Formats: C-alpha cells, structure tokens, sequence
C-alpha cells in the first residue's frame, strides 16, 4: 500500500535515512549540508507517519513522486541549479529522467582533506553528524556511488576515527587509513560509474552478458541456471540504483545477499566467510568475493561448440540461450581472461555461426571456430606484457608520463587536466596489476583500464572534443579498449600555438606535496605534446628530465624566484629545439 512506509520498515530507520541522504546529495550536489539533513528529516517523518498509518494521505504516492515533490520545494532552485527547476514543472517519469542527465560527473569540488585535528574534534562531538557529512560529502562528489555500498564505507570511516581520535599521534594512525579509504572510494566509484554507463550508453542487455562473464568466473562451481538467476537479481539491483532508487535498490540487494547466503554450498565455497558476517559487510564481501576453485567435471567444450552437427540449429531455435551458455561455460573456465576479451570471444563465436550458418555445409566452416580465439587473446596478452615491462623498468612515474605522451597524441584535444588525470590512473593500474601473479595480470590490467576509460569517456558527454573519442565510447562496450589502443596521433590536429607561460615556473611549486608537485610537471608534458605532436616519446622525456632538473635545482636557491627567473626563459626556449 504503501512504499514508503515499505521501505522504512525494510531497511530500518538508520539506513533508510541514510540513503535517503546519498539520494538527495547526488541529486543536488550543491546544497549546505544541514539543508539536505532537513529534508531527509522531513521524508522521514512522513515514512514513519506512513508506517503507522499506510492509508494516511500521500501515503500510497510513488517514492519518486515524494522525492521529486521534495527536491522541488529546496530554497533558491532557479539560482543554484536552473536547468533543473524546469525538471519540477514534469510529472513523474518524465521528472525523475530530467533530474538524471543533470547529474554531474566532474563537479571539481574542494578537494577531500584529512585535518585530524577539526575532524575528530567534530566526530567525538556527535558522531551521527560527522556520518552524515561523510555520506553527503561522497554523494555529491560522485553522483553514481553504489548507494548500499556508501554506508558500508561510512562505517569504515567510522572505525578509523574510533581507533585514531584516542592515539597519542592523530594524524599518525588517521592519515595512511583515510588515504586507503579515499583509494577504495574512487575505485568503488569508477567500478558503478561503468555500470550505469553500460545502461545508459549500451542498454540492460549488456549489463547482464557482463555480469554472465564475470559472475561465471567467480562462481565456476555454479550452474548455467543459478548463475543466470543471480544475474538477474543484481541487474535489477543495479539498475535500481543507477536509477537513484536507492531505498529499493538497498532492499533488492539484501534479498540477493541473503538468497546468495542460503545457496552457498550450490554457487561457491569462497562464500562462507561472507556469509558469517553483518548486513552491509556480508553484502560487501559478496561483491569483492574471490573466483573459486575450478571443478574437476568442467565439461569439453569442443564437442557441444564445435564438432555437434545440430548446431545452426540451437543457434536458430534460441540464440540469447545458446550465446549465454557459450559465455557462462567458456567464462568459468578462463578466470585468467579479461571480462571484455570473453564478450569479445563470444561476439567472435557469434559470428562465425552467422556466418557459417548460411554456407552449405555449416559442420565443416564452424569445426575450427576456437581456433579463431587465438589472436583475440594473444592482442591484450601481449599489450599487458609490454606495459608491465615497462613499468618494471621505469617505476610509476615515467610509466605515467608515457601513458600522458600516448593518450595525448590520440586525443590532443582533450583538456590537459582530463589527460593529466588519465595518464596517472593509468599509471597507477600498472603498480596494482603488475606485481600479480602472472595470470591475474590480464584480467588486473584490461578490467581496470575500462573503468578508466569509461571515466574518460563519461567526460567526453559532457565536453565533447573529439570524435575518434565519440566514436569509441560509443560504438561498442567490448571493443572500447582495442579501439582506443588503436588510435594513433590524430593527423590533422593542429599544434597548440606555443604561449611561454604555460612552461614558466615560480617558487610556489616547491611547497607543493610531491604528488602535486607531479601534477604540474606531467601538465607540462602534456603541453609539450600539445605544442609538438610529432616529438618523439624519447625526445619528450629528455626536456621533462631538464624542466625536473631545473625544478629541483630552483627549489634548493638561496634566492628561489631570482633562480626561477634567470634559468626559466633559456630552458623553455631550447626545449623547443630539442622537440623538433
Ligand atoms: N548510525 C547511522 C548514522 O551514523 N547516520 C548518520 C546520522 O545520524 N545521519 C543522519 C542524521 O540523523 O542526521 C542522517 Cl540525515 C542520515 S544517516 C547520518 C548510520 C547510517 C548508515 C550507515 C552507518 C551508520
Ligand atoms: N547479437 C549480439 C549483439 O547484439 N551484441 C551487441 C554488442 O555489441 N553488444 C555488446 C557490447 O556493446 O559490447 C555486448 Cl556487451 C553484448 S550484446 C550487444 C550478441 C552478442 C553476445 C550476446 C548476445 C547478443
């Protein structure tokens, strides 16, 4: 009767209002924290008005009329967010749509700071506001975080200022746990933010021949049956959640971990450590649950895929099932593939049965249709083993810097913070995947390059720039990373006209943190890609190699800016004669 009130007494008053605070934060990004606290205190006591009473008036209304209706009310709509005002004159669904695509991916808000000091002053305070702020302060930064996986990551935050507002060095225990948290945050975030891209660019389709492959290497022990059922759960899950329905998505998702739980012994034995657990860790532990063991009955596959004669025929009679088998089956067994090389695999069989299928003797053409895997597998195999022995040899920051002289020659005309940020995470995919075991190495790599080709690709909506870009963000899920390793220097770009300031430093730079201090180096870079397209990668790294000379030597002066001064000019001249 009423789905407020539903909600409210499913999740419980804690986590329903905590959600509700995700919701309103990254739906209205720009809002003093207290002001979203009000309304998520408003909905709430018309949840518990509703749960006492479900016939009350307004009771039986959509969660999305209630939240809209809510949104609308907020002080200053036309003046803090003026496109979105227009969404209140729509009724629901059209509302809520409208409310989405204004969503905003980059709002290049202050920068998230760890001042042990303030904070944990505030938090031994009332440790219910200081949640509360965290939460909103997520949100709002990353509009697509995994609702029901915030406040598990609240509760992390939690147990970090318990153990280190007691310490004698606050800082000293506080400082490595936040930094670790904010990593886990932006990888949470890059994982669901390529979620809702793949309904919102490809469609429900392919978030569930994704989930298949994935879903089958981890749980290889599981059925075709069970495998398509979970499957099915966290699709809804996800699309919920992508749809900021958060209070169902929470509640569709506890089902799944609790079906998944009373099943464990039929999908994984990795999952009993999970299952032991609280709600949102249980959840969260499923999520990240480790690929099981391979059973020793893994059928041959050739012989159902290859050799059997009726073939063309299951293809015809029932093509998603057939495909889906093929996936979960070839997928289980290759936990060592990339979940895009097992779609790209399966497009490849796909269409080789279309194309054999429609030849005279079809047995004979599709005989030899595994064989066609070979190069699909050997391309990012050998791609990962090259950027792993690079990386190896030149450690993380000139990995980083030759990634920004690559992706800055396919995509010149991409702002220089968007490659700056690229370069780097890219970089960072090699520390983490490199060092695997060797098998792990592919998936590592080619998984987490598509979470940070989709964060560029999610910028790309927003500013579009180039259409070799459009072209593959939008053409295909499973061909997006080999489309992009194929693109090369964009040929009728036109050098960035050379101004001597973007390459002038002064004394300021020498108190930056180290990282920051990276930053304006690699900016550097890229500009001199920018200015020099054609400059050899060698070329590049040889003026980088004197412009972080000249820094190191400046910041050491007795008179930094006079140093600064003097030597800038020269250096940023020859530069340029070393790129021709
Ligand atoms: N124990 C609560 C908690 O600390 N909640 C914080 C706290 O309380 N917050 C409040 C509030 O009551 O003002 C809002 Cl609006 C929603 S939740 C946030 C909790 C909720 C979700 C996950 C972990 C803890
Ligand atoms: N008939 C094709 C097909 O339409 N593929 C389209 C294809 O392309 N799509 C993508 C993608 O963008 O990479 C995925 Cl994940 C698979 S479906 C959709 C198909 C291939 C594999 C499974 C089901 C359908």
């Amino acid at each position: 009767k009423s789905e407020i009130a539903h909600r409210f007494n499913d999740l419980g008053e804690k986590h329903f209002k905590g959600l509700v605070l995700v919701a309103f934060s990254q739906y209205l990004q720009q809002c003093p924290f207290e002001d979203h606290v009000k309304l998520v205190n408003e909905v709430t006591e018309f949840a518990k008005k509703c749960a006492a009473d479900e016939s009350a008036e307004n009771c039986d209304k959509s969660l999305h009329t209630l939240f809209g209706d809510k949104l609308c009310t907020v002080a200053t709509l036309r003046a803090t967010y003026g496109e979105l005002a227009d969404c209140c004159e729509k009724q629901e669904p059209e509302r809520n749509e409208c409310f989405l695509t204004h969503k905003d991916d980059h709002p290049n808000l202050p920068k998230l700071k760890p001042e042990p000091d303030a904070q944990c002053a505030a938090f031994q305070e009332d440790p219910d506001k200081f949640l509360g702020k965290y939460l909103y302060e997520v949100a709002r930064r990353h509009p697509y975080f995994y609702g029901p996986e915030l406040l598990f990551h609240a509760e992390e935050y939690k147990a970090d200022f318990t153990e280190c507002c007691p310490a004698d060095d606050k800082a000293g225990c506080l400082i490595p746990k936040l930094d670790a948290l904010k990593e886990r945050i932006l990888l949470s975030s890059a994982k669901e933010r390529l979620k809702c891209s793949s309904f919102q660019n490809f469609g429900e389709r392919a978030v569930k021949a994704w989930s298949v492959a994935r879903l089958s290497q981890k749980f290889p022990k599981a059925d075709f049956a069970e495998v398509s059922k979970i499957v099915t759960d966290l699709t809804k899950v996800h699309k919920e959640c992508c749809h900021g329905d958060l209070l169902e998505c929470a509640d569709d998702r506890a089902d799944l971990a609790k079906y998944i739980c009373e099943h464990q012994d039929s999908i994984s034995g990795k999952l009993k450590a999970c299952c032991d657990k609280p709600l949102l860790q249980k959840s969260h532990c499923i999520a990240e649950v480790k690929e099981d063991d391979l059973p020793s009955d893994l059928p041959a596959l050739a012989a159902d895929f290859a050799e059997d004669k009726e073939i063309c025929k299951h293809y015809k009679d029932a093509k998603d099932v057939f495909l889906g088998t093929f996936l979960y089956e070839y997928s289980r067994r290759h936990p060592d593939y990339s979940v895009s090389l097992l779609l790209r695999i399966a497009k490849t069989y796909e269409a080789t049965l279309e194309k054999c299928c429609a030849e005279a003797d079809p047995p004979a053409c599709y005989a030899t249709v595994f064989d066609q895997f070979t190069p699909l597998v050997e391309e990012p195999k050998s791609l990962v083993k090259k950027n792993c022995d690079l990386f190896e040899e030149v450690g993380e920051y000139d990995f980083q810097n030759a990634l920004i002289v690559r992706y800055t020659k396919k995509a010149p005309q991409v702002s220089t913070p968007t490659l700056v940020e690229i370069g780097r995470t890219l970089g960072k995919v090699g520390s983490r995947c490199c060092k695997l075991p060797e098998s792990e190495r592919l998936p590592c790599s080619e998984n987490h390059l598509a979470l940070a080709l989709n964060r560029l690709c999610v910028l790309h909506e927003k500013t579009p720039v180039s259409e070799k870009i459009t072209k593959c963000c939008t053409d295909s899920l499973a061909e997006r990373r080999p489309c992009f390793s194929a693109l090369e220097l964009d040929e009728g770009y036109v050098p960035k006209e050379f101004k001597a300031e973007t390459f002038t430093f002064h004394a300021d730079i020498c108190t930056l943190p180290e990282d920051e201090k990276q930053i304006k180096k690699q900016s550097a870079l890229a500009e001199l890609v920018k200015h020099k397209p054609k400059a050899t990668k060698e070329q590049l790294k040889t003026v980088l190699g004197n412009f972080s000379a000249f820094v190191a030597k400046c910041c050491g002066a007795e008179d930094k800016e006079a140093c600064f001064a003097e030597e800038g000019p020269k250096l940023v001249a020859s530069s340029q004669l070393a790129l021709a």
